[PDB]
């Protein structure tokens, strides 16, 4: 028993992969569904320190399962789950701006930023972890 497939990272219970290419966000979603996977949503402080790291070490805009396509400033994960209070420290200085109509959220640095969602970045996907 190994508790997460070749290549995913193991973290609190979750398995994690990034990826070394890069598509828009709506083919990223598809991206993960695909390995029975989500387009990464963050349930805790923690979980997000984790992610940032890994996306300012390796230095890839990276997507994440976050936007206000439904609804303009109203940032919701892709489980349905709405941003939380607790998380909008996490945007960098300036954002979210949506300068040109930018709708979908990223790893950018040390800190998150919209842009928009046509553009090709990397991504990681989530699942859980098998028991061993
Ligand atoms: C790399 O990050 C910058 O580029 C991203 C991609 O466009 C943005 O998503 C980020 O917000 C940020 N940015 C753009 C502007 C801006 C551009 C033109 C005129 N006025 C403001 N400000 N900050
Ligand atoms: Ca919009
Ligand atoms: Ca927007
Ligand atoms: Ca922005």
């Amino acid at each position: 028993c190994h508790p997460c497939p070749w290549e995913w990272t193991f973290f609190q219970g979750n398995c994690y992969f990034m990826s070394n290419s890069q598509r828009n966000w709506h083919d990223s979603i598809t991206a993960c569904k695909e390995v029975g996977a989500q387009l990464v949503v963050i349930k805790s402080a923690e979980e997000q320190n984790f992610l940032q790291l890994q996306s300012s070490r390796s230095n890839r805009f990276t997507w994440m399962g976050l936007s206000d396509l439904n609804q303009e400033g109203t940032w919701q994960w892709v489980d349905g789950s709405p941003l939380l209070p607790s998380f909008k420290q996490y945007w960098n200085r300036g954002e979210p701006n949506n300068v040109g109509e930018e709708d979908c959220a990223e790893f950018s640095g040390n800190g998150w930023n919209d842009d928009k969602c046509n553009l090709a970045k990397f991504w990681i996907c989530k699942k859980s972890a098998a028991s061993c």
